[PDB]
């Protein structure tokens, strides 16, 4: 999408994996989808180093609505969980230097039953540009044929457009089309910032090795797409939650960035290890991930329970992540010879070799006929960078 | 097994699921299987606080052997990675107040495809005796027939007896009768002091949710012939690995006090962090495992993606364990009547109650009319003391 937008992929919070569609706000008020809750994000983000790192965009996701529209037909919050509205809350999120996400759905009606926004595009368009929105996730519900899905989702994009004010768009166009037809990416692409391709993400190793699976069997189809103003969206970090060992958080982030990913946090920010919060902060691996050449990484090779995977950077560097998928033992040595790493170009003549995950080291210069010699955790990822040098 | 051994169940370290069959001695000489790595395990058994906790076995599982046996029909270490002998090493164990444990299997070659002991059980158990081995683990690859298995199983059984040495036997009779008939139970328990049930653990929570799920489906066939000298093998703890979140590393511990199961760690002691330490260290914890009672708790309820497990322990005591198995979300509140817990005689007329994982909290006083609730982590377990006021 040409609007000047997510140049780099977008970084921010999103409510949904840790939060989901609570809504009893007696019983359990902080869990509950309210002002209140992402308030307190929005301070968290900012004392916490959040903002600093580059997560930008606090993004609400379905479950904020009122049950209906009002009089003059528009959307309205909440009034018991949002009572001040959502454009006293984009004010707040705005006097904190951050950004406002909002979600609606393309149909009759959102995923978890409220209103939808088919036959007001325009009208909800115009809404969350006058509320101060910064960023729409536009979902796929309650609509099931190809023609008023494809057509909402360039509609909407149109009458954001229309608004005049720069929202990013994040569409589930892609997502939706596959039980019925292999999607055009090219045309995803000209309307969407970025599309979800697969199936909601959850707090389990199982859902991240299927995600990276399903990545790695249609990479031939997503990966060149990719790049400035429109990414692959394989879902939410999950990194801070419950279900992944330390070697898994660890994958994830890696390969997020080797997949130029979004990243958006779903995490609770009052409730987060020191661990899982540096690595969420890890300011090189962001570097990767928001690498101004803006080139996804893919598959490299697979086999023995090994992956590797790569990615082009600026400036002739490359990125390198190495996943043991191997679920017993320990510690497996994986060598590889360097020529065969970033085209044969990241090593022609030298490189200089960083570890940068599971522990920042230096490992030296590697001469273009060198081997590569690495020790990979189960379940666990090592993530190098690798930087093209005469010297040596 | 009535030979006056695994009052409590068995609790110690196995190396098979972090170090495996690793024979390449020559490009990773500290993780091969060796005398070298049980010997640097047995020095932080004792001096990393894991004999006073309570880990007291130190076991070789499968790959000791040399590939074939010494000229007298004997079986033999590998002369490589095991210089000095069996007995030597156990010496050495034995010295440091820890015992040894020992793997063979019942057919015609081990797993892995070392020298089995079938044909060799006599002179095996002997050979053991003479070694100073304490604790036998006893596998079943390689055997043609239900017939051959049993009568196995069996006389390795009465050879250990009759050999004078006090040696655990772990028995994987039931483990690999399964898939063709159903074990009898009652006569495994006369012939072995644990047995395995199911398939092998490894490093992963699909691991944990499968061994659960099997247990709590056939509890009805094996939770009532547990108790001192014999006890469900459910495998090892595989806390302090890679696989598991701290969650899920919380509900391994938590469970495996609740089953009554032989606390087997498989890891590396050289290298595990405070946090795994501490719960696998948790005194209150083990306590719960090595109640002198030695009933098997069992599963109460299931529903909502919550399971409620509970044990009854000595002096009119319980422990009761609540599992999140929603992978999804943040932590969910799950209540309970109290007088639906223990059988209805834990909180009458009161209780108090303390949480022990995933931290020790005291709760407070419930009366038999009162309801406990409380929020439980995905993948979480919360686990809960229970003592009768009176
Ligand atoms: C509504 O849609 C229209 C298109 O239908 C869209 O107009 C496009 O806007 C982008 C960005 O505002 C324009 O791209 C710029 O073009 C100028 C020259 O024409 C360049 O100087 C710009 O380069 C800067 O930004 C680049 C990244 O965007 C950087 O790479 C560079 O370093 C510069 O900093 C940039 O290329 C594009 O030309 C128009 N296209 C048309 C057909 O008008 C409009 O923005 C949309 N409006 C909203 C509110 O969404
Ligand atoms: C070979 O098999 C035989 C037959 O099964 C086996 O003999 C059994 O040994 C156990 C343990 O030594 C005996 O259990 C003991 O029985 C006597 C009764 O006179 C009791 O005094 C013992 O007291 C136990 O409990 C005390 C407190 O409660 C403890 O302090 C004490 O240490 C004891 O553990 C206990 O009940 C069992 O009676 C015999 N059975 C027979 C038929 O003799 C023998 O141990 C096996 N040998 C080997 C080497 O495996
Ligand atoms: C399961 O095995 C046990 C032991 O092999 C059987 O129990 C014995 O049964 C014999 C008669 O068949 C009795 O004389 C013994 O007293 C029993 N032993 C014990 C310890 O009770 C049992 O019958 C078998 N069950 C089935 C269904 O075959
Ligand atoms: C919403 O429902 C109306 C009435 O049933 C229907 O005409 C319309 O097609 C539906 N919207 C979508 C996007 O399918
Ligand atoms: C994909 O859409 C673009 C733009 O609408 C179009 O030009 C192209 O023909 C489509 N691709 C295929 C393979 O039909
Ligand atoms: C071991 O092999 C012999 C010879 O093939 C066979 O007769 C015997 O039954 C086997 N034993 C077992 C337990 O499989
Ligand atoms: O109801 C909201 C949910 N619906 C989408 C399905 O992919 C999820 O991402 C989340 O937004
Ligand atoms: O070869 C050794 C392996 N064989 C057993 C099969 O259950 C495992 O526990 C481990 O001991």
């Amino acid at each position: 999408l040409d609007n000047g937008l997510a140049r780099t992929p977008t970084m921010g919070w999103l409510h949904w994996e840790r939060f989901m569609c609570n809504l009893d706000c007696q019983e359990e008020p902080d869990s509950c989808i309210s002002e209140k809750l992402f308030m307190e994000m929005a301070e968290l983000m900012v004392s916490e180093g959040w903002k600093d790192a580059g997560y930008e965009y606090l993004c609400i996701d379905d479950c904020w609505m009122a049950p209906q529209r009002d009089s003059e037909g528009r959307l309205q919050a909440d009034p018991q969980r949002f009572p001040h509205g959502i454009r006293q809350l984009a004010n707040y999120v705005h006097s904190k230097g951050l950004k406002l996400g909002i979600y609606a759905d393309v149909g009759n009606k959102t995923c978890a039953g409220f209103p939808g926004s088919f036959g007001y595009y325009d009208i909800d368009a115009q809404t969350f540009a006058d509320w101060g929105v910064d960023l729409l996730k536009f979902d796929g519900c309650y609509c099931d044929s190809l023609e008023n899905l494809a057509d909402g989702y360039k509609h909407m994009s149109l009458a954001l457009n229309r608004t005049g004010r720069s929202i990013v768009y994040s569409c589930e166009w892609p997502l939706y089309m596959w039980p019925f037809q292999k999607p055009n990416y090219t045309e995803i692409r000209q309307y969407c910032n970025h599309w979800r391709n697969f199936a909601d993400i959850d707090d389990s190793w199982k859902s991240i090795k299927s995600i990276l699976d399903w990545t790695s069997f249609n990479q031939e189809r997503i990966v060149d797409v990719a790049g400035p103003g429109g990414w692959n969206d394989p879902d939410m970090l999950v990194i801070g939650n419950f279900g992944l060992s330390w070697n898994q958080q660890v994958t994830q982030m890696a390969l997020w960035a080797i997949m130029a990913a979004p990243l958006f946090m779903s995490n609770d920010l009052r409730h987060i290890s020191p661990q899982a919060k540096a690595l969420l902060q890890d300011k090189d691996v962001i570097a990767i991930n928001q690498d101004p050449l803006g080139k996804q990484g893919y598959q490299l090779r697979q086999g023995d329970n090994f992956e590797v995977w790569e990615r082009p950077l600026s400036g002739l560097a490359w990125a390198v992540a190495m996943i043991n998928r191997q679920e017993i033992g320990g510690p497996r040595s994986y060598t590889i010879a360097v020529a065969s790493l970033g085209k044969g170009v990241a090593c022609n003549p030298a490189c200089f070799i960083t570890q940068l995950l599971p522990v920042k080291r230096k490992l030296g210069f590697y001469e273009w006929t060198s081997r590569l010699r690495s020790h990979i955790n189960p379940t666990g990822t090592v993530l190098l960078q690798l930087e093209n040098t005469m010297q040596m």
